[PDB]
DNA sequence: CCGACAGCGCATCAGC
DNA sequence: GCTGATGCGC
DNA sequence: GTCGG
């Protein structure tokens, strides 16, 4: 946190551009600059020094000079004073309320937590659950709790079918001492890139986790991706644990390594790696790495037998999960 | 200068 | 109903 | 907002 003031400023600008301005490329530019500054191992002394880093340009350099000189950014001080911007920024903190829905709610005079709770009939299912657990979803998950959650998920999955493999990914697999939510990568030998020999593979696992009262709510659910809510059991006379967000992704078993690369992240790491893949003439998603032909059309999937294989194709030295927290 | 910016699953909706 | 665009999320 | 070409 050598440069935490600068990176907090850039993150707040990013959130403004995403939630209020609906300018997704500015959001991504601010996030990229915040990420490269966060890993820079010196306390930045000037905007010129920061501008040497890729993704920091003239405008961010000038903002860094203002921030270093004064401890503030007038642009953000005004954004914080703007009622409409402040209202939109708040509403988007509810899961399921994005920039478009937030602005529509503000138009209708729905702009506070209190307004949402009085207008549950105007929320879709996702938004209603996001509101229900607004406070809980703000809280981080200690690694100790992530380990108990891992134990429950891996054991309940084994009870459905011992051939399932469940892997906890995200920041947990990167070794973080706390996580924002739990991400589970699921495989089963019946589901490959060549065939689906059993139906309901994801459903059966979700059902089992609901049966044991671990999964408590569903935000969305399809054949391969579950997004929902879970909760650790508590002991006698103990306060309940907060409800937690959980994502489950069922990935073809022969595409495990591309899948675990994607789901381990971080998100900025994936964007850096995929962008670099393009410059090398490849495209990476969660299933495959493919060559790009002379016309830009993705070719056939390349053989992958490890995470490192994906790094090797794009001429990157392998980076352990703990070194991907960009 | 200016095109491009990572890539995709599920929910919701308009148009038919 | 389906298809394609959009919103929101990972 | 930034960058490669
Ligand atoms: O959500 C955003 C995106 C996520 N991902 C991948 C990579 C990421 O690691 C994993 C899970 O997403 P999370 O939001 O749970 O992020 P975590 O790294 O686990 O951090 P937390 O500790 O939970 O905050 O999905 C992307 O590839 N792109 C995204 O845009
Ligand atoms: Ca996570
Ligand atoms: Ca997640
Ligand atoms: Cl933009
Ligand atoms: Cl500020
Ligand atoms: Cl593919
Ligand atoms: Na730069
Ligand atoms: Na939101």
């Amino acid at each position: 946190t050598l440069n935490g003031g600068i990176t907090d400023m850039l993150t707040e600008l990013a959130n403004f551009e995403k939630n209020v301005s609906q300018a997704i490329h500015k959001y991504n530019a601010y996030r990229k600059a915040a990420s490269v500054i966060a890993k820079y191992p010196h306390k930045i002394k000037s905007g010129a020094e920061a501008k040497k880093l890729p993704g920091v340009g003239t405008k961010i350099a000038e903002k860094i000079d203002e921030f270093l000189a004064t401890g503030k950014l007038r642009k953000l001080e005004k954004i914080r004073q703007d009622d409409t911007s402040s209202s939109i920024n708040f509403l988007t903190r509810v899961s399921g309320i994005g920039p478009s829905a937030a602005r529509k709610f503000v138009d209708e005079g729905i702009k506070t937590l209190e307004d949402l709770r009085k207008n549950e009939d105007k929320l879709n299912h996702h938004q209603r659950i996001g509101l229900k657990y607004f406070g809980d979803f703000e809280k981080r998950i200690p690694r100790e709790e992530m380990l108990q959650m891992q134990d429950i998920v891996l054991n309940e999955v084994k009870k459905v079918d011992s051939e399932y493999i469940a892997t906890v990914c995200g920041s947990f697999r990167r070794g973080a001492e706390s996580s924002g939510d739990m991400d589970v990568l699921l495989t089963h030998p019946s589901f490959t890139s060549e065939s689906t020999k059993q139906p309901k593979l994801l459903h059966q696992v979700v059902e089992q986790l609901q049966k044991v009262h671990f999964i408590t709510d569903t935000l969305s659910k399809g054949e391969t991706k579950f997004m929902g809510v879970c909760q650790l059991p508590s002991k006698n006379d103990e306060k309940e644990y907060p409800h937690r967000r959980i994502d489950i992704r069922l990935i073809p078993k022969d595409q495990y390594y591309c899948g675990v690369l994607y789901f381990t992240g971080s998100d900025i790491f994936n964007k850096n790696m995929r962008a670099h893949a393009l410059e090398k003439g490849f495209t990476i998603n969660e299933y495959t790495i493919r060559p790009l032909g002379v016309t830009g059309v993705a070719g056939e999937p390349l053989p992958v037998d490890s995470e490192k294989d994906i790094f090797d194709y794009i001429q990157w030295k392998y980076r352990e999960p703990k070194d991907r927290s960009e």
